[PDB]
């Protein structure tokens, strides 16, 4: 049900792939690790295009992703329109996300207003019920992260990138994901959907304090850190809150914390499973 482009198609609605950011003039609106993000316009439609930057494994999650995407429709999980297969260059067209990234809309980048705590109580409960979607139907993510869930025009969060996905214990020799994110039994292999859970309650401290995952030029460098301070009785999760918001109570705030502190069990089996935090994070709102 996917469309089949041309590598020149989409050249020429990309401004042939104009690398140069879409600040300066260009297309590029980011990029990941597995390639390059492109505005284009095919019709009367603006679409996101990712064209994939060993070569072996590139077309393997090339195919992966089509394989889940064909079998993968929520509201929470972004859509796929097409691909271009022709030649050697591979590309995904997605349908585009007017407000762009979680990660990017928490740091306001480009001079984006802060989202509100209702904003983030939405797409935090969203981005749950779009990996709920996935584990329900055996998929494990193995990437999850601020950068990889997007936002439509009306901040419903949409979760991406599946070219690391996997059937849902198991070990690999291959270890992929973004290492701020990765729960302790990925960083050494293991394939398991807890660590979609671990990975997400990293994702719940970004959207409560509006700090990256990981800074260089921050003490502690990495965000999940925060839960042992606050553990230890040197710190409160008050201290750490957004002060980019001012429609955030504390009680809300502290049953978000208290979501993200369960998913981030160093033991995978002490996280609740992806139903638990669901039901955790609607329970939240009511
Ligand atoms: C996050 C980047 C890569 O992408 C984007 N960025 C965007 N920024 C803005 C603006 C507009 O005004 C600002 C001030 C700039 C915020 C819009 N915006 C849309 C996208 C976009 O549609 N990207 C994707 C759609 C589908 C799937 N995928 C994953 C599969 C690869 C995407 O990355």
């Amino acid at each position: 049900r996917f469309h089949s482009f041309s590598f020149y198609e989409l050249k020429n609605v990309t401004n042939n792939f104009d690398e140069r950011p879409i600040s300066v003039g260009g297309n590029k609106m980011g990029e990941g690790g597995f390639g390059v993000v492109y505005k284009g316009y095919v019709n009367n439609t603006t679409v996101a295009v990712k064209k994939l930057a060993t070569t072996e494994e590139l077309k393997q999650q090339f195919d992966q992703e089509i394989k889940v995407m064909a079998k993968c429709q929520h509201e929470n999980l972004v859509e796929l329109l097409g691909f271009s297969s022709d030649g050697d260059d591979l590309c995904l067209v997605y349908v585009y996300m007017p407000n762009g990234s979680l990660l990017d809309r928490l740091s306001c980048l480009d001079g984006t207003p802060p989202l509100s705590w209702h904003m983030r109580c939405k797409i935090a409960q969203g981005a749950a019920n779009g990996i709920n979607f996935l584990h329900e139907n055996h998929h494990i993510h193995r990437d999850i992260k601020s950068a990889n869930i997007l936002l439509d025009e009306a901040f419903t969060a949409k979760i991406s990138d599946f070219g690391l996905a996997r059937a849902s214990t198991v070990m690999t020799s291959r270890i992929v994901g973004t290492t701020a994110y990765m729960a302790p039994e990925a960083l050494r292999g293991e394939i398991t959907p807890k660590s979609d859970i671990y990975s997400f309650g990293v994702v719940l401290l970004e959207i409560i304090t509006g700090l990256p995952a990981v800074d260089e030029h921050r003490e502690p460098q990495l965000l999940l850190d925060i839960k042992e301070e606050i553990e230890d009785e040197e710190k409160t999760i008050e201290d750490y809150i957004d002060k980019k918001m001012n429609d955030a109570d504390s009680t809300s705030v502290e049953a978000m914390y208290s979501v993200a502190s369960q998913c981030l069990h160093e033991k995978k089996n002490k996280r609740p499973d992806i139903k638990k935090v669901q039901q955790l994070l609607q329970e939240m709102t009511a």
